[PDB]
């Protein structure tokens, strides 16, 4: 679908057999996500935003549904304040920036 | 123009007859950029992502180019890792997002 930005673009996702509300955020390398239990191995990470650096847990190879399209790729979970999709789940998905 | 998300959406942009270089970002509510001096009056603010808070200047009806369109908002100035344009300068030039 066509998104307009006059509200956030937010929309439904489903990881983990769970659905949630994300940010598609094209300023995001990475998709970082609120605290949750995820299945499967993961391993200690640093991601830097625009306050500083914090620490998140890097699970790789999660399979994601964002407006039903299909992505598996690396998801970080961690005390963001609020879910963003990044670029590599965006350009999974199709994603790109028109004007 | 279309541009994909393989790597970081960085433009011209022209503001305060100087051209820098910015992040189209989707994720971002307001402009900011990096520090510079701008005519005029402004209000202090904070802004909030990962890692944090940043203290910035607000600047109102501020002139931005952005590869050859032209917006007036809000620019917020500071501090920031990056220059990021918002929404509320990329609902101006027309920007959506499409997948
Ligand atoms: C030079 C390198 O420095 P750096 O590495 C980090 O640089 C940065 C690079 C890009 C960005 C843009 C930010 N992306 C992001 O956080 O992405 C991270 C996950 O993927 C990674 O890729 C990029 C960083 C990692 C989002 O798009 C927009 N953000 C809001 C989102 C909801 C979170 S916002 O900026 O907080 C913000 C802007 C305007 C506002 C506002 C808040 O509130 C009102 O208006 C920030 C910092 O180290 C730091 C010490």
């Amino acid at each position: 679908p066509q998104i307009t930005l006059w509200k956030r673009p937010l929309v439904t996702i489903k990881i983990g057999g769970q659905l949630k509300e994300a940010l598609l955020d094209t300023g995001a390398d990475d998709t970082v996500l609120e605290e949750m239990n995820l299945p499967g191995r993961w391993k200690p990470k640093m991601i830097g935003g625009i306050g500083g650096f914090i620490k998140v847990r890097q699970y790789d190879q999660i399979l994601i549904e964002i407006c039903g399209h299909k992505a598996i790729g690396t998801v970080l979970v961690g005390p963001t304040p609020v879910n963003v999709i990044g670029r590599n789940l965006l350009t999974q998905i199709g994603c790109t920036l028109n004007f």
